[PDB]
């Protein structure tokens, strides 16, 4: 299982997102 593993992937790109 990945639960915030996956999200870490989305978490790096929902920081560039932002910019």
């Amino acid at each position: 299982s990945a639960k915030m593993r996956e999200w870490f992937s989305e978490t790096f790109q929902k920081v560039k997102e932002k910019l």
